[PDB]
Parts: C-alpha cells; sequence; structure tokens
C-alpha cells in the first residue's frame, strides 16, 4: 500500500508553507496517510515534501484502467 504512487486529478494552490502546490497530472509518493484527509507526500517532480488533500489525488494505475 505504501509503494502505491498517486497522481493529482486537479490543480491545487497551497496557502501555507506546510502544504504542496501542484498541477493536475503531477505524481506523488505518499509518506504518511495516517492523520486524516491530508496526506504527507513527496512531489515526484520537485522532491518537495508536504501535505496534500487526498481527494485531489488517485492511484496512478487507475488512469489507464478508467472506464
Amino acid at each position: 500500500t505504501g509503494v502505491t504512487l498517486f497522481v493529482a486529478l486537479y490543480d491545487y494552490e497551497a496557502i501555507t508553507e506546510d502544504d504542496l502546490s501542484f498541477h493536475k497530472g503531477e505524481k506523488f509518493q505518499i509518506l504518511n496517510s495516517s492523520e486524516g484527509d491530508w496526506w504527507e507526500a513527496r512531489s515526484l517532480t520537485t522532491g518537495e515534501t508536504g501535505y496534500i488533500p487526498s481527494n485531489y489525488v488517485a492511484p496512478v494505475d487507475s488512469i489507464l484502467e478508467h472506464h
């Protein structure tokens, strides 16, 4: 479960240093998902770490499997 990579479905502009800003289509490694609707993630584009809203991302593999 930990090695599952995720992809942003929507753009997001963070308003605090602790959160990541990202574009739709950018991919993430999830560092911690045990504190609620906000996951600690690493951006696979910049390498920055921060919290992301989990409802903005989906498993990368689920894109090709979309109906």
